[PDB]
């Protein structure tokens, strides 16, 4: 996309066929997979709204759900539409379309324009919002594939610490509150959703307790394999 040549200037590139290949590569085996979320935004470093817009547009198969994403994109643009085109709508001549809702999907901009209101005037990050709006969407994503709920979460005796913990932090990673709760929950959970076995030891360890100390002590008594089992 467009990147500063070693004078400075910034010059619109086409996107790396690698790399598109490689979005739809990670997707293909981690489509819905949480860790995507800042792995799209990384393979989005620099990214315009259209070719962005293109980089989704290219990815297929479960994207019909995508097309949600698609809405959602769509709504974000409806609010900001209300954030910032709002903010004035009707605008004095003389300077450059600000962006509009449609135009930050790239929808109703030109390649030029997208670059134009992006550098020419203070820098205009369209492609931010617009990424950031994306991964608002994918963070529903994740959420859309949440196999079970924190809750659900829940470890048997024959059941190893490190799938509970693995799947308990897979859960966390989407669960929605922050640290603020997930910690408060996390706390409880980790002891209350553990199996009995292990139940024994974690109680053993008692308040406090790092998770590290935690999985130290585990895996002491071999928790994260099954139970307080030696291993």
């Amino acid at each position: 996309p467009i990147v500063q040549n070693l004078q400075g200037q910034m010059v619109h590139q086409a996107i790396s066929p690698r790399t598109l290949n490689a979005w739809v590569k990670v997707v293909e085996e981690k489509a819905f997979s949480p860790e995507v979320i800042p792995m799209f935004s990384a393979l989005s470093e620099g990214a315009t709204p259209q070719d962005l817009n293109t980089m989704l547009n290219t990815v297929g198969g479960h994207q019909a759900a995508m097309q949600m994403l698609k809405e959602t994109i769509n709504e974000e643009a409806a609010e900001w539409d209300r954030l910032h085109p709002v903010h004035a709508g009707p605008i004095a001549p003389g300077q450059m379309r600000e962006p509009r809702g449609s135009d930050i999907a790239g929808t109703t901009s030109t390649l030029q324009e997208q670059i134009g209101w992006m550098t020419h005037n203070p820098p205009i990050p369209v492609g931010e919002i617009y990424k950031r709006w994306i991964i608002l969407g994918l963070n529903k994503i994740v959420r859309m594939y949440s196999p079970t709920s924190i809750l659900d979460i829940r470890q048997g005796p024959k059941e190893p610490f490190r799938d509970y913990v693995d799947r308990f932090y897979k859960t966390l990673r989407a669960e929605q509150a922050s640290q603020e709760v997930k910690n408060w929950m996390t706390e409880t959970l980790l002891v209350q959703n553990a199996n009995p076995d292990c139940k024994t030891i974690l109680k053993a360890l008692g308040p406090g307790a790092t998770l590290e100390e935690m999985m130290t002590a585990c895996q002491g008594v071999g928790g994260p394999g099954h139970k307080a089992r030696v291993l």
